[PDB]
C-alpha cells in the first residue's frame, strides 16, 4: 500500500482503517506560528478518496493554540483530554467522548497534557 | 432536553459523553424484517448541526440492505461492523474506522453486535431519498 498505516481500501472506495496503526510524524506537524507548539494533523483520505468528508488524526502534547475553523468538525477523542476554548468558555472531552465545532468558530485547541483524536470535517476541500 | 449528557455551549460547540448515549425502542429502525435489531439515534438536530449529521448506531444479529446517497464515517466502539459491497466485505471492530462514499449500495452486516458513531454529509441522511423524509408518506 502507499500509506504508512493499515487499511483495507476496497475497489468501491469503502475503506476500513486499523486506527492504532496510524502514527503521526514530523511531516504532519501543523505550523501554528509558534515553533514551541506541538500539534500534528494527519489526513487519512485524499480528496479523490473522500471528496466531501475530511477525516484525519490529530495529536497534541502540552499545547494551547488559536485557530479559526473554515469547516464543521466532529472530534472523537481516542485517548487523553481535549479542551476547546470559545469566547472565554470551555468545552471538554476525554477518551470515548466527542466534540462538535461549527464552521467559523474562533477557538483555542487546548491540551494541557495529551490528546489523540479523529477529526471528521465538512467540506474536505475549501 | 435530551436523555444523554452533553455540554451545549452558547456558540454551538457541544461535547457529548458518549457512554451515556443509550439507544431505546424509539430509535428502532424498521428494516422490513421484524426480527432485525437496528437502532439509530441522531445526536444533533439540523439547527444544531446543519451540515454534519452525527449519531449512535447499534445492531445485533442483523444484516440489511441500504443505499447511501450520502457520505459516512463510522467509528466502531464495541463489536464488529461489516460492510458488504459487490460481494466483498470491509470490516472494522472496536477502535477501528470505516468510510463509505456517497453512492454505495451495501449491506450493513452485524452477525454478532456492534455499537458505533456515524458522521454523515449531508446531515439529514435519512431524508436522502425521493420523498425528502425519514419515512414514506
Ligand atoms: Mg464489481
Amino acid at each position: 500500500d502507499t500509506v504508512d498505516f493499515v487499511r483495507n481500501k476496497d475497489i468501491s472506495g469503502i475503506t476500513s482503517i486499523k486506527l492504532p496503526t496510524v502514527k503521526v510524524s514530523e511531516s504532519d506537524r501543523l505550523d501554528t506560528g509558534n515553533p514551541s507548539d506541538v500539534v500534528y494533523t494527519k489526513d487519512l483520505f485524499t480528496l479523490e478518496e473522500s471528496p466531501r468528508l475530511g477525516c484525519g488524526m490529530m495529536e497534541m502534547k502540552e499545547t494551547t493554540f488559536d485557530w479559526t475553523l473554515n469547516y464543521d468538525e466532529i472530534d472523537y477523542v481516542i485517548d487523553g483530554t481535549l479542551d476547546i476554548i470559545i469566547d472565554g468558555r470551555k468545552v471538554s472531552a476525554s477518551s470515548g467522548e466527542l466534540i462538535f465545532i461549527p464552521k467559523g468558530s474562533k477557538i483555542q485547541f487546548s491540551v494541557p497534557d495529551y490528546a489523540r483524536f479523529i477529526y471528521v470535517t465538512y467540506p474536505a476541500d475549501w
